């Protein structure tokens, strides 16, 4: 994974490389030598030898048909709407894990979140897992018309759908630690729900430790909270996403995150968005593109 | 030749006529009565029997002996689509050595086609196959194991044999795309028992990254560069290459065959020859059961 991942390559050109647009690996696997040694600044040799490496790094594994079968039973994923964002994501968001899309404001986090809240309930066939939603509002971003079109685009019925969608607005940090710590009761009292999203996490913590004067005290306190929605979705078997809203993470010290899965998302072409895999355990890193339609999440085109 | 566009001694103002009174086909021409083509295209009746005599060479009907055909049976060998009339089509099946493209709107078949053959192709010759595996590259996960089983049902096979003789893999965009298919080298050397490759929805990611009449010139740089790959090893390793493609003073096309799917009658769906060298214009028709691909009726 990663550029900086590469063997006997120097930390210099590591950066002429980002600095050029390669940040990813399959970007270089099939990129052309000639074109990399230009765009970048690296002897013509340098070039053919870090898209050498970078050709062998690429983990191109052929599975079987049945082998993959196997794997589709002994999992299930909630799609996300665009087939595209989907398979970036394996599948769609995984149950038993905490995902997080993190960008900049209407780099899709809302619509998505929104998106999946409702596709949980479509059965299995359709993407999703014929479950409940809980929607802990943060900041107010909660928009019932996006739930009503995102319904009827599927033809679902707009009042039994809203009602699958347990709703709350988190007025502060203590607000919504106690109220995922009710969560446990909740879950506990109705199986059906398999969806939690947290939108905009870190906002009240952001509000109430500002600054580089408390940034310990509020990832201190940030992270516990983190680890704690993480528990809850690997104990009741629930798929958990937070969004988190941040304006250019050096791009185009190493920090420490929980979060297992973290895609990014950036805006584009005015109807585009771009997704990319930034932290993931069993994902291959490597970003796509989808859409916000009024059907709402599908692929572009 | 194809299309009736391409007619020798022909006028272009008559080419319309033509295509306004229904002849769009040329098989469609061939076996038309000069008398009511002059009419229902307000066409001499001189010029009638002469787009119709041009139109029927255009088929190229050759009258081979049994004993020249068996011999070219033997010199060759294809693997069944699974109906008929569509193998018919395709003078036998599934050629090796050669690329196929399959394209048409969305449910015209090219995808449980692609099913269909990756499940074939492991039968052998007497029924059809050429006892060898497929590499399915899923670009837009169109993938059903449950296709595939039905399929492996009906033709009385062991399931978990006929899926372990499927690889599967999934490419999320053109840079993976390209990657694996770069890789697949590899694979057919590693193991020769390999004999189907099935791209399912090549040009997709393509038209998403590089959108619109801006990128084409691009688009097909790739995709040509992309085919050019895929062909060789068909022809290198000596294997079947399908790919399928969903549509609705230059223009750069590569692959060799190219059948295109249109949707018939609930059950029914249309095959026609649209680029092919030793294959015959001509449309075809078939059907998608349950057991998979079938002939209709």
């Amino acid at each position: 994974k990663t550029i900086n991942d590469l063997p006997g390559i120097s930390q210099t050109v590591i950066n002429k490389l980002i600095e050029a647009g390669y940040s990813s690996l399959e970007t270089l696997a099939v990129a052309s030598p000639q074109d990399l040694s230009v765009a970048a600044g690296i002897p013509l040799s340098t070039a053919q030898k870090i898209i050498k490496e970078a050709r062998d790094a690429l983990d191109i594994r052929f599975k079987t048909a049945l082998e993959v079968k196997k794997e589709r039973m002994n999992v299930k994923k909630i799609s996300t709407g665009s087939q595209a964002l989907d398979g970036l994501l394996a599948g769609g968001i995984e149950t038993r894990t905490m995902t997080e899309f993190f960008g900049e404001f209407g780099s899709g986090k809302t619509q998505l979140c929104h998106q999946l809240s409702v596709n949980v309930q479509l059965p299995p066939e359709k993407g999703g897992l014929s479950g409940k939603a809980v929607y802990i509002d943060t900041e107010g971003t909660f928009r019932w018309e996006r739930i009503e079109n995102m319904a009827k685009a599927l033809g679902l019925d707009i009042d039994n759908v809203m009602n699958n969608i347990y709703y709350i607005r988190a007025i502060n940090t203590d607000h919504q630690i106690a109220i995922v710590d009710d969560l446990q009761e909740l879950v506990s009292k109705d199986p059906s729900i398999k969806l939690i999203v947290v939108d905009s996490v870190t906002s009240h913590f952001r509000a109430e430790y500002p600054g580089r004067e408390n940034l310990a005290v509020r990832q201190q306190k940030l992270n516990k909270h983190l680890h704690q929605l993480t528990r809850l979705a690997e104990v009741y078997d629930i798929a958990v996403i937070i969004t988190n809203q941040v304006m250019a993470r050096p791009d185009m010290h190493t920090l420490y995150h929980v979060p297992g899965i973290r895609i990014q998302l950036k805006k584009s072409r005015g109807n585009r968005r771009i997704a990319r895999v930034v932290d993931a355990p069993h994902l291959p890193e490597g970003e796509v593109v989808f859409a916000l339609t009024e059907e709402g999440i599908r692929d572009a085109e």
